[PDB]
């Protein structure tokens, strides 16, 4: 695709920013990128060593989705090097790294959380969740299920702007408004809706469940969901109606929004437009 | 769904052959973590009615495990409880009643074959490498006769136990003849193009393993990205004879990579070529 193809000689790769089930991401610079003169600092996504077909399919899927979507709170694709060498996706650089990393650093780095980019209040946290909701609201309009919504898969960029990232597992639902997988998925159990875990059904409403988990991660400043609970225990724990407890740093209204995202019946869960409205009300009143 | 049914069976059956009391198990240092989960060294008291403490390896889910990772563990339990061979890593038991699911396995003090070769500045004869290749062939021959496809054969997925005995490990992806999770550089052409896996696709993987052995842990198709390998294999390219590799050994490799699965050797033939190398010093 000439719209996206970038000259490989104008890209220079540097240190690894992260490596895992999502693949490899390095910090880079691009010369004469999309008409910007001189060098622009970028992130480059590529396959890790000993890549499987699934990891190549995920890199290509990501390329295909980010070609079609544009939102202030979705990480930007700028280009690709897809000829005569490894597939490289050139992306928007997010200087603060993952949201999980950023929130966790805030327990340790002053001014920290207060109940300046390192100073955080409950207002900041509600704003982070609101930015992510708006991104997801747009993605749902675009008939996309992300499936991998989690604090580790959100990026924090210039001005502490939230950028939804990690589109490798995202799927089109234009027909039936569900994505169904015969085999077992690669989404961590503890972020999965009950119907995704038992029935392999992914919808915008299963993204709403995952958003509720992300909400619990945000207010706990990067806490580990269902802490101490082995993942195989979540089958029984969720079907008997157990949900994570209200954490210490959480209003009743915020906990009620989480509980609503974890309703057993997907249709009883709020939609992203309603989540964005609930987070707007919370902001304004405080 | 299929996984909730297996998890629940596993927590319920409490099979006295396999269930090991959690209080008799003492977990020690981490041996390895990755896509295969987490394995730690441990001691097990009265394992299988053995006296005192047996040193064991314990496999468990790593952090943030997916349904795929949990299915791989149960699936390993399912396959390994049915197999018994000196060059296949043994299952001794499971803990399914007390916190995280644990599999209790034969311990391999030298770790992975890949790690054991890359540190070889230890001394190996071509005779040893060919012993290693032969042992794996024996394990694979026994698995194929049981109609199990391993799918995942690689030097990183072979363990080295006491006396440098080879142990085939990583049975999570294995299938009983009668998804895209294997690294592309170990996959047969028909697995890449048509998603077929048979004993003959295990033989292709075995040919890549021979090449890792002879290069003392080399990286297959060095500096070729996996995305390009699809067209290079399709057009009949294969890795060059490596340094310190006989014609005989390299001919065995090339036959494991025939395009037509029917033209590859079976494991009995691979075993016989290494038995014949052996007697012919
Ligand atoms: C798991 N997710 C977050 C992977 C997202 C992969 N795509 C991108 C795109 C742009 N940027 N800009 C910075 C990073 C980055 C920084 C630190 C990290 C990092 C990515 O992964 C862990 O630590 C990045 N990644
Ligand atoms: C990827 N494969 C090899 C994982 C196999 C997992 N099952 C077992 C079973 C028994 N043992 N006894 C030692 C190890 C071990 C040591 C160092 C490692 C290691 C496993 O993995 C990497 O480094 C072991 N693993
Ligand atoms: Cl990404």
């Amino acid at each position: 695709d000439p719209k996206w193809e970038f000259p490989r000689k104008n890209l220079v790769l540097g240190k690894t920013l992260g490596e895992g089930e999502f693949g490899k991401v390095v910090k880079a610079t691009a010369f004469h990128l999309k008409g910007r003169a001189g060098y622009t600092t970028v992130a480059v996504k590529m396959l890790k060593e000993n890549a499987s077909p699934s990891e190549l399919r995920d890199l290509l899927s990501e390329f295909n989705v980010l070609k079609q979507v544009n939102h202030p709170h979705v990480i930007k694709l700028y280009g690709a090097c897809s000829q005569d060498g490894p597939l490289l996706l050139i992306m928007e650089y997010a200087k603060y790294g993952s949201l999980r990393g950023f929130l966790r650093e805030s327990r340790k780095v002053g001014p920290g959380y207060l109940g300046d980019e390192r100073a955080l209040t409950m207002g900041d946290l509600i704003s982070f969740a609101w930015q992510i909701s708006q991104g997801m609201q747009y993605l749902a309009e675009m008939k996309l299920v992300h499936r991998d919504l989690a604090a580790r898969n959100i990026l924090v960029a210039e001005g502490r702007k939230m950028k939804i990232s990690d589109f490798g597992l995202s799927r089109d639902v234009y027909e039936e408004d569900s994505y169904v997988k015969r085999s077992q998925g690669r989404i961590p159990v503890k972020w999965m809706a009950i119907e995704s875990l038992f029935d392999h059904i992914y919808t915008t409403q299963s993204d709403v469940w995952s958003f509720g988990v992300l909400l619990w991660e945000i207010v706990t400043l990067g806490g580990n969901p269902y802490p101490g609970i082995p993942p195989e225990r979540l089958f029984n724990l969720l079907k008997t109606g157990h949900r994570m407890e209200r954490p210490d740093n959480c209003s009743e209204e915020m906990y009620r929004l989480m509980l609503q995202c974890w309703k057993q019946e997907p249709d009883k869960r709020p939609v992203f437009a309603d989540i964005s409205k609930d987070l707007e009300k919370m902001m304004v009143k405080r």
